[PDB]
């Protein structure tokens, strides 16, 4: 089972967004890079801010794609076919509405369940791509989804999903030496403390 070489987080650029829901990816990618010292650069080639780095032994690259989230496919695809980085040897962190601050699941395959970042990409590379969905709550109805996705989160969700990202980057090591089921059971347990 192939080894994780590529971690991607999903966002919007710009200091407006930087602290939006819809920027979990972003978060975990960026907390991610500064854990292992991996400097994240302008990378336009790519329509993206990309890094290239040792992660527990692997060689690992970090994107965030600067599309803006609809777009995203617009770095992945050329960035993942540019390095020759099959899909199963991507992860890609994103805001997950069907799941409450705290929980967090990686998954494999499956279609973009809404989701307008995974939307513009599973079309080009297919979906057998991991995912690690970051919990970020539904605010209720489908008006109000928008401005949810869109809005920064009250300070007790938000320590809820850093917890939760928090584990996440613990199981990092897992993932990219290629231990996929172990790191799914380990990430889908968690339960707030």
């Amino acid at each position: 089972m192939s080894n994780i070489s590529l971690i991607v987080g999903l966002g919007n650029p710009g200091s407006e967004y930087a602290q939006t829901r819809h920027n979990a990816g972003f978060w975990f990618v960026e907390q991610l890079a500064d854990k292992y010292g991996i400097t994240l650069k302008n990378d336009p080639k790519f329509h993206g801010i990309s890094g290239r780095g040792n992660i527990e032994g692997h060689d690992v690259r970090l994107l965030l794609p600067m599309t803006y989230m609809n777009r995203s496919g617009q770095s992945v695809v050329p960035f993942s076919k540019f390095y020759q980085i099959a899909p199963e040897a991507i992860l890609i962190a994103h805001d997950e509405l069907d799941m409450n601050p705290g929980v967090i699941r990686l998954k494999t395959g499956g279609g973009h369940g809404g989701h307008n970042g995974l939307r513009d990409i599973v079309p080009h590379i297919g979906p057998n791509f991991h995912r690690l969905r970051i919990g970020i709550g539904h605010p209720g109805s489908k008006e109000r989804v928008s401005g949810h996705v869109l809005g920064k989160a009250p300070s007790n969700e938000q320590s809820l999903m850093d917890g939760a990202i928090d584990h996440a980057l613990s199981k990092v090591k897992l993932l990219v030496q290629g231990q996929v089921p172990q790191a799914m059971n380990q990430i889908n347990a968690y339960k707030p403390a």
